[PDB]
């Protein structure tokens, strides 16, 4: 028996995400086809002119897929499920120059020069000024009184993350910000007039700048420990590291901002879970944030081979789209999908994507930048209330918010 879905729906089409989360419909595929087919109509692939992909709606399949890297491939179409259905195959390929959408041994030798920026030791360092901007930027929001949550308290700490990760001088932290919100959501109206691509050249230029600059005055931030050789000689190069730079500015910026703002509506959907927070600050609520939130809807990959995955014959060359927003709410694995609960122990959540070889290398940073603005939200406007209806973002791979209005005062 067929799934019930209205005739030609596509689970990547933006004008879904503009208006809602198609819930139902990710259950009725894990209920009644799992692994399913989703054609796509000549022209509207968003970029891919194939026919249509096998939507993935179940966790162990998403987790299944991530760890056989071997066979499905990152590189071969990218892993981003939707772009203009416009545009050109040359722009889909050169994002081939980011880590995210490259293969062993490419990745594997670009992931292990990166992990030195993201040591346990590195993100530690970040916490004490990104805890001390928190509670400023709460606070600030606070004496505003009432306001836009997503763009007073989710948008900034999010970016000082990545600021304070590159060792970025607060003079340029203006423009890198600015680069960074250009390069995603062109795709909605209010955003038409971005350009990703003219943002993408600005801040590769700027960061190739910044690696030349580092080379000669190093100090302690990852930047140095990139371009500095070691036993082996590897090292990012000044282009490399502007690739790097650009996948940062996309990576981390509308991920976590988009967890904050759906983990604070979350909340006021869920009082008891708020009053349990303020009370008892657990950070295992971080988790649930990222569960519930799925700020990342979907990724895609490609088939390298015939594979066969849950008793479904997966073609070489065809596309797998791993929705990550119905693995979140998988029955099988979670007990209560749909009950939010902040202490949810443990917490498998592929909201970080599946376990494999590109599991977000930022997993733990998000964790404490969420741990540290919800701490200082519970401090600073314990009974923030909204106002209105969250804006939704026009997108087929990226759930975001783009406006929320909020009493921070309550009255
Ligand atoms: C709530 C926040 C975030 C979410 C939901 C998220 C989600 C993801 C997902 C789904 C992937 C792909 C995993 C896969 O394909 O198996 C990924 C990879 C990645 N993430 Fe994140 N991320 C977040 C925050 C961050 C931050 C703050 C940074 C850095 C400052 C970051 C850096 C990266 C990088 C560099 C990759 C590429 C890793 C690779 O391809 O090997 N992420 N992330
Ligand atoms: C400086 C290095 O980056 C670029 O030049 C660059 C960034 C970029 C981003 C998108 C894009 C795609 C989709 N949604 C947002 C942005 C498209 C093209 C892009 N290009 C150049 C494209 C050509 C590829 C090879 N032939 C000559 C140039
Ligand atoms: C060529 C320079 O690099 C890019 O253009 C680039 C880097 C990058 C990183 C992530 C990502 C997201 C989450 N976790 C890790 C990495 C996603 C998309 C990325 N893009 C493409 C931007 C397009 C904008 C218009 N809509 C389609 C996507
Ligand atoms: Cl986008």
């Amino acid at each position: 028996p067929s799934p019930n879905l209205p005739p030609g729906f596509d689970f990547t089409d933006p004008a879904i995400y503009a208006e809602r989360l198609p819930v139902a419909e990710f259950a009725e595929l894990r209920s009644a086809a799992p692994i399913w087919w989703n054609g796509q109509d000549p022209g509207k692939g968003g970029g891919f002119h194939d026919g249509g992909f096998w939507a993935i709606t179940k966790l162990n399949d998403v987790k299944e897929i991530s760890r056989h890297s071997d066979v499905f491939s990152s590189y071969e179409n990218g892993v981003i499920p939707r772009f203009k259905n416009d545009i050109a195959r040359e722009d889909i390929e050169v994002q081939r120059f980011v880590m995210l959408n490259m293969d062993a041994p490419h990745h594997t030798r670009l992931r292990k020069i990166i992990s030195r920026g993201f040591t346990p030791r590195a993100v530690g360092r970040l916490h004490d000024e990104l805890q001390e901007r928190a509670q400023k930027i709460a606070a600030e929001a606070a004496a505003a009184g009432s306001g836009d949550f997503v763009e007073q308290v989710s948008c900034e700490l999010p970016l000082q993350a990545i600021a304070g990760l590159l060792g970025v001088p607060q003079e340029d932290r203006g423009k890198l910000f600015h680069w960074s919100n250009e390069m995603t959501g062109n795709e909605d109206p209010e955003y038409a007039h971005i350009d990703p691509k003219a943002s993408s050249a600005e801040l590769i230029g700027y960061a190739m700048k910044m690696a030349e600059e580092k080379a000669k005055n190093p100090a302690d931030d990852i930047v140095t420990q990139l371009i500095q050789a070691d036993i082996d000689g590897e090292k990012l190069s000044d282009d490399e590291f502007g690739f790097f730079v650009v996948m940062l500015a996309v990576a981390g910026n509308e991920t976590t901002r988009n967890s904050i703002t759906q983990g604070m509506m979350a909340f006021a959907e869920h009082p008891d879970q708020w009053e349990l927070y303020k009370k008892v600050r657990p950070e295992t609520a971080a988790d649930e944030i990222v569960r519930w939130a799925t700020p990342v809807t979907a990724f895609q990959r490609t088939a390298l081979r015939d594979y066969e995955l849950s008793g479904v014959q997966i073609k070489k060359g065809q596309r797998v789209v791993m929705f990550y927003r119905s693995a979140n709410f998988d029955e099988e694995v979670f007990q209560d999908p749909f009950t939010f609960n902040i202490l949810r122990n443990p917490n498998p959540h592929v909201g970080f994507g599946g376990t494999g070889a590109h599991y977000c290398i930022g997993a733990n940073l998000a964790r404490m930048t969420i741990n540290l603005i919800f701490n200082a939200v519970a401090d600073h406007m314990p009974d923030l209330k909204p106002i209105s209806a969250p804006e939704r973002l026009r997108s087929g791979w990226l759930n975001g918010i783009k406006h929320w209005q909020v009493d921070y005062t309550g009255r």
